[PDB]
């Protein structure tokens, strides 16, 4: 059974430095906001090129703090892409703010930032993008419509960790982002976890508030605050692998390579890359997906579908079930995530090359 | 320097089975939502004497989730003690409720059960109780109250690990409690974390949803949820400890009755308890709690308040700060806490005792 993302694999490199970390914790009797939080947080900042990095509890609280933080009055709008995972609009609602929905480039899978401007209100507040399955999002437009009507930018990055656009990497592209180190990501915790990031002094410090009980001094609460901290253990293993992590997204590079020069399928469409892509999911599209699932099943090679359900479409958001977003709605009809991790084996990715071309509907 | 809460000398008992343990989840692969979540859950509901605990993040968390749950109206009310950890409120506030603050016992410091129904309105839905430094409240009446006004009854137990009120302990007082194993709580895990206690199976699986961004099947969010999860090595690690808590509890109790018994001093209100006590914090009481402090500091003993300002008068919560509640004021202004762990040393405890035996002031 080749597995859809083999943890063991990606992390049985590193079980030596691992172990050394956690007696070293133990050896400290520090187990939360301590040193490796710290030296975490100043090297991930340094990798960003950002000015602060806030560990926190995971990544859809660290978007739901950024909103937090800014202080919008309810119902104000933020915009967003229709076609990500539900956390980034959880994090919108969570805060009493209306997600407007943007459809997505077909050629990118990322808001289309043509679509943007239309949408914009008197009560818009924010533009959420997000850099989905590894892609980093069109900047250009989004930047400039920010810049016009008085717009925050926040970038979501649970998908994208060290993605580049032009000379920042994501994390720097907007005001402030979030980003989820969850352990399946291209940085992978071992438990939950997640970080803020931003050039803004007084902002990164409200957020150190936020997430600690809204205290930035003992005894004492300035704001309504959440708990929502990086532990040291999983600061310190996370730190460990950062020092890999471009080696990793760039192995991730080598097999969509792979991929994209081998399948050949007419009933798949393969994904591009645009701009700078690090491919956490490597999402084909195809009329039959359900039958490729099961066919790659039947066949040893799991597979997960990213996503099937769009936001707009589930239970929690019945009032925004109406909702037309055609090409959304499309696109989680027929999308497939292929198998890929930095470590994943040659006969591997072969493999499931060498099936999907022998796919014959 | 004799240090308030010494980590390490509690856990380094445990740390060839944390070590074990930490391995055994390497070699899992599987890091969240995992089999030591579901054996550390099933002995913590046996521990409390309830059908269902729930892992989750933190102890705030794990209250702002219940409220949640109960999907309460924009302001409907919840009677709370005025003088608890403000983490209490804050999970109130979050959900929009309209917190009610009642006064506590000066002979307790727990919410007063007989000043309680004069504020119950056609607004309130819940008491939340409270069971402060380790002491189970007084349940008889607030169990009765809720009865009579249909009201849920919600417990804090952050503080209180394994007390015991008649028959039952806490966790099982009331419709259902919210527990936090911060590291230096009676039950501390290695890292944040905290659970939900339950007898209701419908409570239980909506709790669930609702920390695993409210989905109850893959692909799918029945409701608005967040992402509250118990790592796999924190559920591991306090398993592990789960087996020696009402030992430790016992062995708290023992140097808390030697401080009772030796500490005799016209300067000091000790915590004579009324009701079982876990004596999670050992709180004295005096019109001179600042000198105090900078005395046993000077005698190289280290004490923490718990708690110098009270929610009402925090900056976060200025539309509190006119509300006249003096027992709690008064309490804010005396208590100290001093110095107990389950491995407290002798010579430690004599010390403390000693010390303060000879203070003149
Ligand atoms: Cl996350
Ligand atoms: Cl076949
Ligand atoms: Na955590």
């Amino acid at each position: 059974h080749m597995f859809f993302l083999n943890l063991k694999q990606i992390n049985d490199r590193f079980n030596t430095e691992f172990i050394t970390k956690f007696k070293e914790i133990l050896e400290s009797g520090w187990y939360i906001l301590g040193k490796q939080c710290e030296k975490f947080e100043n090297n991930f900042a340094k990798y960003c090129g950002v000015k602060h990095c806030i560990g926190v509890a995971n990544g859809l609280d660290a978007l739901r703090l950024i909103i937090k933080a800014y202080d919008f009055k309810e119902n104000d709008e933020i915009i967003v892409p229709a076609n990500t995972y539900i956390a980034s609009i959880l994090a919108i609602t969570d805060n009493k703010c209306k997600p407007i929905l943007i459809e997505p480039d077909i050629n990118t899978y990322n808001i289309n930032p043509d679509l943007i401007e239309e949408k914009i209100t008197k009560k818009t507040k924010a533009i959420m993008v997000v850099h989905l399955y590894g892609q980093v999002c069109d900047m250009e437009k989004i930047q400039l419509l920010a810049n016009k009507y008085n717009l925050k930018i926040i970038e979501d990055c649970a998908q994208a960790h060290g993605a580049i656009y032009k000379d920042k990497r994501v994390g720097n592209l907007g005001d402030a982002a979030g980003f989820s180190f969850y352990p399946g990501k291209n940085l992978g915790a071992l438990g939950d976890a997640g970080c803020i990031c931003t050039n803004d002094d007084n902002f990164a410090s409200k957020i150190r508030a936020l997430a600690n009980y809204g205290s930035h001094k003992k005894y004492e609460n300035l704001y309504t605050g959440l708990n929502s901290r990086l532990d040291e253990i999983q600061a310190a293993f996370l730190d460990i692998k950062l020092k890999y992590l471009d080696e990793d997204n760039n192995k991730r590079k080598n097999i969509a390579n792979f991929y994209l020069q081998n399948i050949k399928n007419e009933n798949i469409i393969l994904p591009s890359n645009k701009f700078d892509h690090v491919w956490h999911l490597f999402v084909v599209k195809t009329k039959l997906r359900d039958e490729l699932q099961h066919y790659l099943n039947n066949h040893d090679i799991q597979t997960i579908i990213h996503y099937p359900i769009p936001p707009h479409k589930q239970k929690c958001y019945k009032d925004l079930n109406h909702l037309k977003l055609p090409i959304t709605e499309n696109i989680h009809q027929e999308v497939l995530s292929l198998p890929i991790s930095p470590t994943m084996k040659e006969n591997d990715f072969k493999k499931v090359a060498d099936i999907l071309n022998k796919w014959k509907v």
